[PDB]
């Protein structure tokens, strides 16, 4: 399906683009960013999807993360969708946590789980030089939660997963309780990484800043997820990074490690 | 769990249980056979119109399940007793017709989650309540349940040791049954549909080789009607180098008389990989 190009800027040899399309899942125009590395000039590339957190559009990650150099060198197409069909209504985040909403009025339009896992990859594969068989996913905060649950709910669909400061056990934290209450109204555990990993039938990298206010506030609960991984013998690398916070300055510091991680499992 | 029935059969016990399903938000019945050994688990998925009674009473599976020491679990085919508008009308949609998908469309979203029931909730419940090895599980089924078995294995690489089917719906995106079910449960976004189609799934399946066994009656009315489309799936396997034994059985139909004839072969097939 048909795309409208919003912008294009050369960066580390490849092209950072932004596109708009008519989303079937979301019932609206939706924007997403696509980075086409040098590899995409001549061949199909593996794809890496980035999910952003609160207050983000597609612009934050593409302009502030510094992911381009490593994506260019390894030859990964990087896709960064917007976080939601509509602006924020905001004492809660007001965000929908990448679920398929079951409560009205969110019901009708907030179908971010299906958008990320089904509609968007179909669109990318039809429109860009991407290998449909090799896809990985990562993200930050609410998007870290998003990446984990997309991977864990769809075994083998993603070659690898990673996250920066993910919300690991949303059913137990205030942000998750408030979001799930609004969007899902018991349905909740199907969207909780700590629950999902316990019955998972594989390579996970997580970075967490130790001076992250939201970690200190108990929103993230990484130890619950790591413990669930350890019991299941799922190989997880969890790095607690001293004095780092929740910001894109933290993300930028470790993004190359993440791109290298995904490049390995995407056979790039 | 509430025990509904228990009957001794080839040394083991054929039981039926009732429970409150979290995924389906209703009371559900399922059958469990505990062989004398009770074990690896084998899940049987039934087709359109079936309850948890059809396979256990008509397949004659017990002798082979007993001899090979397999726990066999046979769930129902849809949520029950929900009184949802539109679910009771037609035999090919709604009750007895869950299609082993997680529905995304109202009014099916809340109760029609047979995919998550079969792959997540049920195995969790079985593991917690029965002497089952959580690491050794296989799946098979008939028609809509053949579709179910195939997609459950293909969407979950590493989860099942083996898979087989009787007269499976192999390419549901293309057949009338699949088109109706998917339109109703999943809506018009066919990207969703392809994620529940064995022929599409096998092309992208990244897991270890599965040795798939399929029996098909040649005089099967639904084969003739084009509901099943096995050749599309066989070709898809061939290209992905997934080993598949496809057996076209002369003069056999779609019934449990056909299933009963070949059930021992299937149990032995799964036993090879489970034991
Ligand atoms: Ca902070
Ligand atoms: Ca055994
Ligand atoms: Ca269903
Ligand atoms: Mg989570």
């Amino acid at each position: 399906m048909a795309l409208k190009q919003i912008s294009s800027n050369k960066c580390f040899g490849g092209l950072q683009k932004v596109f708009e399309h008519d989303s079937v899942e979301l019932n609206c125009k939706m924007k997403f960013a696509v980075y086409l590395p040098p590899k995409a000039e001549t061949g199909k590339c593996p794809a890496l999807y980035w999910l952003s957190g609160l207050t983000c559009t597609e612009q934050n990650f593409i302009s502030k993360s510094g992911y381009h150099q490593s994506a260019s060198e390894h030859g990964l197409v990087v896709i960064a969708p917007d976080t939601s069909p509509r602006g924020c209504n905001i004492f809660g985040t007001g965000a929908g946590f990448y679920v398929d909403a079951t409560e009205d009025p969110w019901k009708t339009n907030y179908r971010m789980y299906s958008y990320v896992t089904e509609e968007l990859p179909q669109l990318i594969n039809a429109n860009f030089p991407v290998d449909p068989q090799r896809m990985s996913i990562f993200g930050h905060s609410m998007g870290g939660h998003g990446a984990l649950i997309c991977a864990l709910k769809n075994p083998g669909k993603y070659k690898s997963v990673s996250a920066f400061a993910p919300i690991c056990n949303p059913v137990l934290c205030p942000w998750g309780k408030k979001a799930f209450s609004g969007y899902l109204g018991s349905k909740w555990k199907a969207y909780d990484a700590t629950h999902l990993v316990k019955s998972y039938p594989l390579d996970i990298l997580i970075d967490q800043g130790k001076d992250d206010q939201f970690l200190l506030d108990g929103q993230l609960l990484p130890d619950n997820f790591i413990a669930a991984c350890t019991e299941k013998k799922i190989p997880v690398v969890f790095r607690l990074q001293e004095d780092y916070d929740h910001s894109y300055y933290f993300i930028a510091t470790f993004i190359t490690d993440h791109i290298r991680h995904h490049a390995k499992y995407l056979n790039a």
